[PDB]
């Protein structure tokens, strides 16, 4: 799982 925000 991955997840990122910017």
């Amino acid at each position: 799982l991955f997840i990122e925000w910017l």
